């Protein structure tokens, strides 16, 4: 019988790691990509806390048997704490939490995630806007750390949650090394099952994001998983793995899939472009997905140009599969000690 | 090795028949429902002649290897002749054909269908508007019969087509028994592989459509398949089979699937309605489709209300599967001599 939570590192290359997270509902191979659950293989999917709390509401999801039953997915599910989305899509902040057009607090966030039944629960934090002054970044991070402790206590007070789920803390501090360190120290003192790097993929760009990861990831406990929230493009994922990240989520595969963009080893392509109208090659030359086994760029181009939902579905299936093949290649290369070479080869071809 | 075309009737009950059409690319079980090819089991699918001739053009489809290669479907394909769609969606009529914003003639229609590579080719006809006066219905039908002969000759002049495909003639005559008879006589004199009842499902309503079928279908050769163009709702299909129809096509399963409507044995439902928000039953209680095996009305309701493409896809998959289960039940009941009872039971429950 699998444990509630156990992370094991099987192999390393530089800062990169590959291994497994064992949970009651399944094993998660790392580095992992975690796709949106409602998108359409993956070891864990995402539940959309913000949407679900509004429609149909967390209490209603619980009445229906929880997210696993509702979505027909019996493996692990990760949920965010909801605040990022409230601040992005809705607001009034206070030490208690956020009110918006209801009150979302650390305690309420944890309870919502309990009612949804997720396996990996995120602490309720504040994703500091970018750019931020040192003072504002510090005040924001300090509040997030107080909220992390409140999240910890709320999670621990719910027996079913404490015994069956896992809780990740989220590091903040914007782009400032000293604040990232204080945040890491605060989170480690509280103690979490995993640690996320928050506050990135918010407009800073890849060079700056990588610079922040360079010093931020080593601050987190080495023996726990590291989750980079909101990342990202394939090249962002590769560089983040090079910097010690184990888990990823991004809206790109689905957003791109619904908007004519396909990921390939030769970079992204816009399938609507006329240059694909007579292209009999599959979306990607090496991809093993069902779409690439059967249909051409020309046919998918045709479907999308005709407004056929089948086209968007095939694009999305391909993009999700591409991301999973990327993660498999990353895991295999780290395990074989050839990840550095893989990263180099990947970049040379993707950006050719 | 299968013949070019062979229709065999295995069993009858009243005017209803069940059997098979054998063609080089496969066997078609009748009564048959023929779904849109780009929708997402079926023995034959439809190619959209009108759309294809505009985007990317029939010549381009031929360059890409024909529709079978293009769509990844190696079984039979049926194509319409294009005029119905031109008159519905675009016009100037003449004895030569129709010009619209190009000229579509019987000869050009047959050539387009040849370039697409379809297995069942429809004659180029005029679908008379409804209502029509006797004079206008007669003039229209007479032109369609001249065009049927031209279609026959064009098809026969193309070796690959004549030897590998089949040609159906289309009966016209509006709602008038004498014109339907003249049309049937003209088509039988020319000689076709199958016979369609055209000019219906154009606003006349079920009672009138059934009245016209009552006298029109017996006018067609008994030993050839009968295709009712544009029909229809499940109850229309059942009543048409009771009147001797063997083949069907309809935009309903896909249009409904993309617009929140699901077909069930208890009638259609609009899954967006709030009454489904907590309904844990599958879309239909008896349906064997993949969707009903796995997901609830509540989840599909959620997906569609959230604007998720997955929702529309699941609805469409279910509707297509429902239609195929309907046709299987029809075939089985005729073969077992219990179709009358099936039709009665079907109606009692569908309209309860
Ligand atoms: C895009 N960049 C980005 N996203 C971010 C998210 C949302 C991820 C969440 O976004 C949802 O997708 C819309 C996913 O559900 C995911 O949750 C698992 C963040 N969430 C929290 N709690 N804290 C952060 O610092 C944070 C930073 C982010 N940067
Ligand atoms: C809706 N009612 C209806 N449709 C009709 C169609 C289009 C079927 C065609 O419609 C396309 O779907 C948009 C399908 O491709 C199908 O072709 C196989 C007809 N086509 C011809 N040639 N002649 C007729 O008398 C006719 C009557 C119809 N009544
Ligand atoms: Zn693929
Ligand atoms: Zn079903």
């Amino acid at each position: 019988d699998r444990p509630r939570f156990s992370f094991s590192i099987a192999a390393r290359e530089g800062k990169a790691r590959t291994g497994t997270i064992e949970m009651k509902r399944g094993v998660i191979r790392t580095p992992a990509f975690m796709p949106v659950g409602t998108a359409a293989g993956a070891d864990i999917i995402l539940g959309n806390t913000y949407h679900l709390m509004l429609r149909p509401g967390a209490e209603r999801i619980a009445k229906l048997g929880g997210l696993h039953s509702f979505m027909g997915w019996d493996r692990p599910i990760l949920t965010d704490s909801g605040g990022y989305q409230v601040m992005s899509l809705s607001t009034k902040q206070s030490e208690e939490g956020v009110t918006f057009k209801h009150m979302l607090s650390p305690e309420r966030s944890i309870e919502i995630q309990h009612l949804l039944g997720s396996d990996i629960v995120m602490a309720f934090d504040e994703c500091t806007p970018y750019p931020a002054t040192p003072s504002r970044a510090a005040s924001s991070m300090e509040r997030s750390m107080r909220w992390a402790k409140r999240s910890r206590d709320a999670f621990d007070s719910r027996k079913e949650q404490a015994e069956n789920a896992a809780l990740f803390g989220i590091q903040q501090g914007s782009v400032f090394e000293n604040l990232r360190q204080q945040s890491a120290d605060a989170l480690a003192e509280i103690g979490f099952d995993g640690y996320a790097v928050g506050g990135l993929a918010v407009g800073e760009g890849q060079d700056e994001m990588f610079r922040v990861l360079d010093f931020s990831v080593p601050m987190l406990p080495d023996d726990k998983p590291h989750y980079l929230m909101g990342v990202g493009k394939p090249d962002d994922i590769v560089g983040a793995v090079e910097r010690g990240i184990d888990m990823f989520d991004c809206v790109l595969p689905t957003r791109s899939g619904r908007n004519g963009q396909a990921f390939t080893w030769d970079g992204p392509i816009n399938i609507r472009n006329a240059r694909f109208s007579e292209d009999l090659k599959p979306l990607d030359s090496e991809c093993h997905c069902a779409v690439c086994q059967k249909w051409s760029r020309a046919y998918i181009h045709h479907l999308i140009r005709a407004g056929e939902i089948l086209g968007a579905m095939l694009m999305t299936e391909h993009n999700i599969a591409f991301y999973q093949q990327l993660m498999q290649k990353i895991r295999d290369s780290i395990s074989e000690g050839r990840f550095s070479q893989f990263a180099q080869d990947f970049r040379a071809r993707y950006f050719a």
